[PDB]
């Protein structure tokens, strides 16, 4: 019953010492088929190598992606109404976990996916708009896995979903100013589809949020947004993702997140004023903590993958994951978690769990 990852304020904790998650995103080895239906065992030796090439660079998490949009996980209904899970879902999950537990490596997974919509997407939107479909996710699927793997020392949390922006309806007036999305005007969000509400999102989340944290009360929960906009309330942009902002969408008092988690991406080699590495984490007027969840060095302004790591570690954020083992370079990305490897400036890089 001892308490491992904790959040204090804005920072985190582990085992009540001040630490920083370093690290990258799988996201993935075989993409929304990695596990349940004995798949796990397919693409354990990926899963292993890139935990042994992390530990030994001085990297402590690794953020992997699970339903996606449904297409192997969980078992759907000819409706659309989640029925269970697969007999070896969370079997899988704890193998994973337990190869993780032998690195010193924490697991995030990451349950649905916005950026991106294809065949299967009818499945989450169901879930999304539907709020009895929604339940049916929470009671037959998502409360049995939290509560399976609660005990388990290598699992760190749940990101909700990836990038709820790819699919939000931008340029929308309201008498809710964080409902309102006339900010996200010229933006880029809702590029794969003005289909959901601010308020949809908000309570797509605040419900999972809920859920994960009546089974599992000290977990933590997140939510992977695309872009620094949809993130804060200083600087004229409306932050979705509030206390405030999730219990007016869904009204579960206590489906709130643990700590933010935002994207970053330069556009023509320069970073927009609102991107998390040209401001200090203060800047943004926020109360819990952040992780920068997705960054890379192909896309960062002349900035080294050391200097991103450095940027974060220093400047008051609470993690950076780059994005990923499958995409870019993945040796400059060990070589940033290498920078980080010995600090204890600002928090622990390397604890035992």
């Amino acid at each position: 019953a001892a308490v491992r990852l904790s959040v204090s304020g804005t920072n985190l904790n582990y085992n009540g010492h001040h630490i920083f998650l370093s690290g990258a995103n799988q996201a993935w080895v075989n993409y929304a088929r990695d596990f349940g239906h004995n798949q796990y065992s397919k693409g354990k030796s990926t899963f292993e190598s890139t935990l042994s090439d992390m530990q030994s660079h001085g990297g402590n998490s690794v953020r992997v992606w699970l339903h996606i949009e449904g297409e192997s996980t969980p078992e759907f209904d000819n409706n659309g109404y989640v029925t269970g899970i697969d007999n070896t879902l969370i079997s899988d999950m704890r193998a994973y976990l337990h190869a993780a537990q032998r690195h010193n490596i924490l697991i995030f997974f990451t349950l649905w996916n916005g950026a991106v919509k294809q065949s299967t997407h009818y499945r989450l939107n169901g879930l999304m708009v539907d709020t009895r479909k929604l339940q049916s996710y929470i009671d037959h699927a998502l409360k049995p896995m939290a509560n399976a793997l609660k005990n388990e020392k290598a699992l760190g949390g749940w990101d909700i979903m990836n990038e709820p922006e790819g699919e939000i309806k931008p340029g929308e007036s309201s008498s809710e100013p964080c409902f309102d999305t006339r900010h996200l005007s010229g933006s880029g969000a809702g590029w794969a589809g003005h289909l959901y509400s601010a308020q949809e999102i908000g309570r797509f989340v605040n419900w999972q949020a809920a859920a994960i944290k009546e089974v599992d009360p000290g977990a933590m929960v997140t939510v992977g947004s695309w872009n620094m906009k949809a993130d804060t309330d200083a600087m004229g942009f409306h932050n979705l993702y509030s206390d405030h902002c999730l219990v007016k969408a869904g009204g579960k008092q206590s489906g709130t997140l643990s700590f933010y988690q935002v994207h970053t991406y330069d556009w023509q080699n320069h970073f927009g004023n609102e991107s998390p590495f040209k401001h200090s984490f203060s800047n943004f007027r926020l109360k819990k903590p952040m992780v920068i969840g997705e960054f890379n060095q192909e896309h960062g302004a002349g900035m080294s993958s050391e200097s991103m790591f450095e940027w974060a570690y220093t400047k008051g954020y609470s993690g950076a994951w780059t994005w990923s083992r499958t995409d870019v370079s993945w040796n400059n990305q060990l070589r940033g978690m290498q920078h980080l490897k010995s600090r204890t400036d600002h928090g622990q890089v390397q604890f035992g769990l």
